[PDB]
């Protein structure tokens, strides 16, 4: 179909039938495929990120210069395959996307990189894409960047010419965000946190592969921003950065045939148009939803009033469980965010203030004053809204220095699931910069699943999508631990037992972390002065390692309960003239 009008959900791009997708989860595979595609790349690599580290590995564990992104994308430009980047220039964060630029250009002549934008503002280019030859493309939450790679191991530690080379995380790749922010990124292979103290801070993404027309419709953004960053400054108006320009007729991992759609938000600041299809698709798929909704996001700012939040995918899903509830249907919202916001600071002390305003408008979401979700939920059903609506962190443990230790899993996917049937899968988080299309850049992909798989739901026979069922599987699967127990039953989302089951584990697995590390968040930190005397406590994981270790044994996945009352008596708000609107 055509580009001259707008299309479902007034997005840019139409649905494309019989497209084959791939999701993945976490950085290990999608690393791996872009590797892959990358090798085969015969015209053309288009690139977009918010923070690109070209000295990253995208194959572990290294053993060469092979599979290094910076030495690949050298070796197809001396191929004479042309790469075309676009990276977020960022007000001088700690990403130096200077020094990614002029690394990548000085690789060869045919390696060009565009940055935007000059002008200062407070949005960003968000979007994460890679395309090859127009007809591969790979977009979602993960930047080709330190910190991304991981498995299901979630390891919290690493400590073992790279012939012999045993490390997963080399140099920078290790690191904690919450504990140290990067630094001299011009140092790739210098560590910057203690290696043998420190514990890494596991990163869980979900990235997709489309190909054919999709693929299309994501190299057409991507030109789009190149011409018109090309008009943004002298330098870049010059003809060493030439016009691009789509490829229009006849259009490989192992992906799922599917209906594809292409969503974006973008502005004039931005490109060349206004557009929030991805926000309109986030709502349409709640309110059309019928069973079910999996919400694994970086962020949940929303429930708008008028003012300071204005997205509306909070009041959707409130709609959704309101109806759910009057109907006496069968309904379940599962929401997955991180623990804790990625910033860098320290949780003993209280956190940052840029922790402290994340955590106001999520709890202002959440659960706190008038407009909250679960305060609307309260007032219409009491104590039944427990029935329809989970919200979840992630944890894990290890060993290091000879006792347990523990760190969150930081959710960093921007994924919803509905009904085992629809898939929705970006760089947007659920917060008004990423949705409103007038603030930062993003990309998503609307999956709908045309092949189906018998499955169950509400104990009723159920015809599951392909693709969205096996996405929704693996996430419950690593979720909830099915290696280990493998008595569990995925295939009924939503049955009473499944959902008890859901809970049950969030509520055991989070009183043992809390026995055994005292860790933040927690339920039994109310106020800043509860919590300053609660972190003057030596937890059990170094009193007694052994008897933590004992205890540890009865912690069944990473699935923790998100704490609600976690400094409930404090405002959360920094006095003071920055706009509030930085954060949501
Ligand atoms: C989890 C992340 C943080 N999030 C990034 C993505 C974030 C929100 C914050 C988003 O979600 N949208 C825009 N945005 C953002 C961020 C910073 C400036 C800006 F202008 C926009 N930490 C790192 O990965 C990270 C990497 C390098 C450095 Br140094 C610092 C952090």
């Amino acid at each position: 179909r055509d580009f001259l009008q707008l299309h479902r959900h007034d997005s840019y791009a139409p649905p494309r039938p019989g497209t084959l997708a791939r999701w993945f989860v976490n950085g290990a595979g999608y690393f791996a495929a872009v590797a892959d595609a990358i090798l085969r790349a015969q015209e053309e690599i288009f690139i977009t990120d918010w923070w690109l580290s070209p000295e990253v590995y995208l194959k572990r564990p290294a053993h060469s210069d092979d599979w290094r992104l910076d030495i690949m994308l050298k070796r197809k430009a001396e191929e004479g395959v042309r790469v075309s980047i676009l990276l977020f220039k960022e007000v001088e964060l700690g990403i130096n996307s200077g020094y990614s630029k002029r690394a990548l250009m000085l690789l060869h002549p045919n390696i060009k990189v565009m940055r935007h934008p000059d002008q200062v503002t407070l949005w960003a280019h968000h979007e994460k894409l890679l395309v090859v030859d127009q007809v591969v493309a790979f977009l979602g939450g993960l930047d080709l960047a330190y910190g991304r790679w991981d498995d299901l191991h979630y390891r919290l530690t690493d400590l073992g010419d790279l012939s012999h080379n045993q490390f997963f995380w080399l140099g920078k790749d290790y690191s904690n965000l919450i504990t140290k922010d990067w630094v001299q990124l011009d140092r790739p292979f210098e560590d910057f946190i203690d290696r043998e103290t420190t514990p890494r801070m596991p990163w869980r993404d979900v990235g997709v592969v489309v190909h054919g027309l999709p693929a299309r419709d994501l190299a057409r953004h991507f030109i789009q921003r190149w011409n018109f960053t090309k008009t943004t400054k002298a330098k870049y108006k010059t003809p060493t950065y030439p016009y691009l320009l789509p490829k229009s007729t006849s259009t490989l991992p192992g992906g799922q045939c599917t209906t594809v759609q292409v969503l974006r938000s973008v502005d004039r600041w931005s490109a060349g148009t206004l557009e929030n299809s991805i926000l309109n698709a986030y709502l349409h798929t709640i309110r059309e939803s019928q069973h079910f909704l999996y919400i694994e996001n970086q962020f949940f700012i929303s429930c708008s009033d008028g003012r300071t939040v204005l997205n509306k995918v909070g009041d959707e899903i409130v709609d959704r469980i309101l109806k759910a509830h009057k109907q006496g249907w069968c309904y379940r919202v599962y929401v997955l965010l991180p623990l804790l916001p990625g910033f860098e600071g320290d949780i003993s002390t209280g956190g940052g203030n840029s922790i402290q305003a994340i955590l106001h408008f999520t709890y202002r979401t959440l659960c706190r004053g008038e407009y909250s979700i679960l305060h609307r939920l309260k007032a219409a059903m009491g104590t039944a809204w427990r029935d329809y609506i989970s919200i979840c962190g992630l944890r894990t443990h290890g060993e290091l220095g000879g006792h347990p230790v523990s760190e969150l899993i930081y959710i960093h996917s921007k994924v919803l699931i509905a009904d085992d049937r629809t898939v929705i899968i970006g760089s947007a988080n659920i917060n008004d910069r990423s949705l409103l299309g007038k603030r930062d850049s993003e990309l998503a992909v609307l999956i709908e699943d045309t092949e189906t798989e018998p499955s169950l739901m509400n104990g009723a026979e159920y015809q599951a999508g392909r693709f969205a069922l096996s996405l929704r599987k693996h996430c419950f699967g690593v979720i909830l631990g099915a290696n280990t127990r493998p008595d569990l039953d995925l295939r009924d989302p939503i049955c009473d037992d499944f959902f008890q089951l859901w809970q049950d584990m969030a509520e055991s697995n989070a009183n043992i972390y809390e026995q055994i590390f005292r860790c933040l968040p927690s339920n039994a930190t109310r106020s800043l002065r509860t919590l300053r005397e609660y972190v003057a406590v030596e937890p059990l994981a170094t009193v007694s390692p052994p008897l933590a270790r004992s205890e540890l044994t009865q912690v069944q996945g990473h699935l923790v309960h998100f704490p609600l009352k976690f400094l409930e008596d404090e405002s959360l708000l920094p006095p003071g003239m920055i706009p509030l609107e930085v954060w949501t």
